[PDB]
């Protein structure tokens, strides 16, 4: 039971649960369940005011281990602290209860699909698998996805965060089309992992692992680079799958030999070159988030949005 716990209320961060109406469904994972609600008053300067916020709670099935990471990747969120490009703590219920977690809440879906959404009739893309499309985005557009998220790593990798999981479905996406990342503070796991398991949403997150985190279980904010480049490909395909028609097992020989994707139909060499330098053999050489932020900043204001 819940209140067999000690559950570690922060005065700061703490709400109550009759302040929260919650709403619709907006995702599942290992044993956690998330939903959509409305926060009356999570400023105390504005207390009849309505926030939309997303709530991250334990399922039906949710053991002392579950709790303890759910708590985990709260109490994480807090040392981290706020920045525009991740997914920000607001709030938590930690009494009369289950466990609440309290974050912003983005009405547009995870990158892979909005960009999925928004995928032109053309040559250069797969279809768009959206009944209900919306606006092509111009090509500054995805250059700013692109600088957006890697600044948010930026901010990740200067409090000592290493994510080791970056991808397109682990960035969501605002009203505003704000860029944030995702499961940044997720407890590591303690036993071996499984290379070929699938996600509860069909994913295989080794093709995101560089070559260290793949072979040696080594992950650093170089790894973390390695991802972002595969993030790269991902933005330039609108939500393409990485290494289309690889095995998982024929991964691992293609990686050693030099073997990279090859560059997106829509995409400058420019731009190529950076998901190469990612893609690099040795994590030394990567570049890091900071010089890609400066770096992708630069190519913004060159990017036409016309
Ligand atoms: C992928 C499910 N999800 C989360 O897991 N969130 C989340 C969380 F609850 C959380 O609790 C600690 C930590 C997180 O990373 C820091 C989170 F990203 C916050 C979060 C915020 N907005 C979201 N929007 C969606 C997708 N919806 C689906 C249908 O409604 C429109 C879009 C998922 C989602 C969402």
């Amino acid at each position: 039971g819940v209140s067999e716990y000690e559950l570690p209320e922060d005065p700061r961060w703490e709400l109550p649960r009759d302040r929260l109406v919650l709403g619709k469904p907006l995702g599942e994972g290992c044993f956690g369940q998330v939903v959509l609600a409305e926060a009356i008053g999570l400023d105390k300067d504005k207390p009849n005011r309505v926030t939309k916020v997303a709530v991250k709670m334990l399922k039906s099935d949710a053991t002392e281990k579950d709790l303890s990471d759910l708590i985990s990747e709260m109490e994480m969120m807090k040392m981290i602290g706020k920045h525009k490009n991740i997914i920000n703590l607001l709030g938590a219920c930690t009494q009369d209860g289950p466990l609440y977690v309290i974050v912003e809440y983005a009405s547009k879906g995870n990158l892979r699909e909005y960009l999925q959404a928004r995928r032109p009739p053309g040559l250069e893309y797969s279809y768009n698998p959206s009944h209900n499309p919306e606006e092509q985005l111009s090509s500054k557009d995805l250059v700013s996805c692109a600088y957006q998220v890697a600044r948010g790593m930026e901010y990740l990798a200067s409090k000592k965060c290493i994510h080791r999981d970056l991808a397109a479905r682990n960035v969501l996406v605002t009203e505003d089309n704000v860029m944030k990342i995702a499961d940044f503070g997720l407890a590591r796991d303690i036993h071996h992992i499984d290379y070929y398991k699938k996600t509860t949403n069909g994913r295989l997150p080794v093709k995101w692992m560089a070559p260290e985190a793949l072979f040696d279980r080594i992950y650093t904010h170089q790894s973390d680079v390695w991802s972002f480049g595969v993030l790269l490909w991902e933005i330039f395909t609108l939500g393409g799958s990485p290494y289309p028609g690889v095995p998982v097992e024929e991964l691992f020989k293609l990686l050693k030999e030099g073997h990279r994707m090859d560059k997106p139909s829509n995409c400058t060499n420019e731009l190529y070159m950076m998901m190469r330098d990612c893609w690099h053999a040795v994590p030394s050489q990567r570049p890091t988030f900071k010089q890609l932020v400066e770096d992708l900043d630069r190519i913004v204001a060159l990017t036409s949005n016309q």
